[PDB]
């Protein structure tokens, strides 16, 4: 396989399918790209570089090896983290660990750096998450700054000759809701050029309606025959209606989230399966779900473990919805490739809003 | 296959090696039995009467069933837990539930009854887990109701025709430590006759040496014939030791606790994987141990995740703690089958207690 390559198998309205090769393997798109602790997973930066270090990770064989997985990995830049748990400059941020109060600066150079002793598969440039809402004014300064910063990013990944040429680098898009600065932002990313394009900054609130306006404009101002990538994103009606715009790659915790939090995600819409009204129910928790949970057990007895305690519990939940949001993407890779997405997306909202 | 035959293939001094045949299944002895949540799994009849009732369970198709488990399963008679988490008399003891408030009586026949509506294959009678330390007296007044329990016990199975039919019931010889009352124990217990013998009261913080004399003198009086099971034992070199003493089957939730608590088991003893050295092991958990988790992940990855406080991480310890019981267990059968159980023991411990 090459080191990166993108076709597009089918299309319909602004939703494509088809597959991403690299070395380590091919990724079928639309993609959810699950937590790694699927055809390509994710590794968390600032955690990882917290413990154990990316310096010992590397000495450890790098990720892949680190976590037995041989398939794709993406890595986030680490500066999301940073400020969600410092002082920020045009160089980068210096922050200090809760962990051991150790000292750490993350730049464009450092963060590339520490994807690259991870081994990660795709890079994110460095950039910050502008918070919302945001002025105009302070959109446009963060947006800038994080264009500068994709700059270095890319020179930084281009100066390291494995990570050039056996990994893939993305770029990402900010400028809050502000269709100008999602504008200049595209623009300033294809001047770089990257492999793909992140659509950053929604995933901060704003609430799906919102979400989606910023997607109608800003997902055709990236180049079209590379990946789009909506960070942070989503529930399953959020992944559906970005598809719909154009978005080609998710990442979210809410599988893992709800899975350790007594949620479980069905056709019919999620479930609290904690709920006494799950106490004697027999049926899987979804009732078309392919998953070894849903071959096996039902409600009743899941809801037993989660209310016992029992680790057992919070296992089978979050099994099940990773492998829900994999049979949802499949779901919609089909569709598209058979053109009859928009019908699927019809019925599946109709269903899973119906709550039944 | 019958309701119950217990066959001995081979000895080894004190030592047998066999299989009890049941209708759901063949188990093989000695036997190491896990919390349902091998060949056998233990439930939990204090926990289940009390969530989601036992009732409950039986409207839900049995223990079985709800937890999708078509092998034997025993059931211990509720009364242990039931002090551990008042009112006592010869009709029984009466208790309220923390979870609820609700008021529960439980005697001989309304545990027979309970583990009757779960579903169990094996049974065992309603008797007290003497205090330790107990003076004469009082290990002697226990044990007499414990025996007259025992044959109330008898006669409630027996009355359930399904249940006499279809499961087996183990009656339970207590005594505490001392001789003429374990022997006086045994008596009663084979004058009522059971399909097996549990050698109760020995989980309750004596020490190995004071245990071990207890069986020295215990196990004999029992029927040869019929399969020992000590109850609530134990750590590795417990089992090894027991069965070297003619025990036949076991139960502890020890693999289970320390798999939750960042203990491993392994042939060079018990390991606290949270400890600092082995944040950059590349070895397995166990390097002889056959479990998936062996096959796949290093010492290194595991800490990682227990540190990161990742529900996976629990989830590994507890598959390779529970495996590595297996493994043990499978090594005492095969060495007993072999005639070489004596030498297997002393270099079992040699190993075990170097800490290598
Ligand atoms: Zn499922
Ligand atoms: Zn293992």
């Amino acid at each position: 396989r090459p080191r990166f390559s993108f076709s597009i198998a089918a299309r319909e309205g602004k939703a494509r399918t088809g597959t991403i090769e690299m070395k380590r393997g091919v990724i079928r798109t639309p993609a959810f790209m699950p937590v790694g602790t699927a055809d390509i997973i994710l590794g968390n930066t600032y955690h990882l570089m917290l413990r154990p270090g990316a310096e010992r990770i590397a000495k450890l064989g790098g990720l892949h090896s680190f976590m037995g997985f041989d398939r794709p990995i993406l890595t986030d830049s680490g500066g999301y983290q940073v400020m969600s748990l410092t002082k920020q400059s045009e160089e980068g941020v210096t922050f200090k660990s809760h962990l051991d109060g150790s000292r750490h600066m993350l730049s464009p150079e450092r963060s590339i750096e520490i994807q690259h002793l991870l081994g990660s598969d795709i890079v994110m440039a460095f950039d910050e998450c502008t918070p919302y809402p945001a002025t105009p004014s302070r959109a446009a300064s963060s947006m800038e700054r994080s264009m500068r910063w994709a700059k270095r990013s890319r020179d930084a990944f281009d100066s390291r000759k494995e990570q050039a040429e056996n990994a893939a680098l993305f770029g990402i898009q900010q400028g809050s809701v502000f269709e100008n600065l999602r504008q200049q932002s595209a623009d300033a990313l294809a001047e770089i050029g990257f492999d793909g394009y992140a659509v950053g900054g929604l995933a901060v609130g704003e609430g799906q309606d919102e979400m989606f306006r910023v997607l109608d404009f800003s997902v055709p101002m990236l180049p079209d025959d590379k990946p789009h990538y909506l960070m942070g994103v989503g529930k399953p009606d959020d992944i559906v209606g970005a598809v719909e715009r154009g978005i080609d790659m998710f990442d979210c915790v809410l599988p893992t989230r709800s899975g350790r939090n007594g949620q479980a995600f069905t056709w019919d819409g999620p479930i609290n399966i904690r709920n006494a009204r799950f106490s004697e129910d027999l049926k899987p928790l979804d009732s078309e779900c392919h998953c070894a949970v849903c071959q096996k057990w039902s409600r009743a007895y899941i809801h037993h473990l989660i209310r016992a305690g029992e680790i057992l519990g919070a296992m089978l939940m979050t099994e099940h919805n990773i492998a829900f949001y994999q049979q949802l993407m499949q779901k919609i890779r089909d569709s598209i490739s058979e053109g009859r997405f928009s019908q699927f997306a019809q019925d599946f909202r109709a269903r899973y809003f119906a709550r039944n």
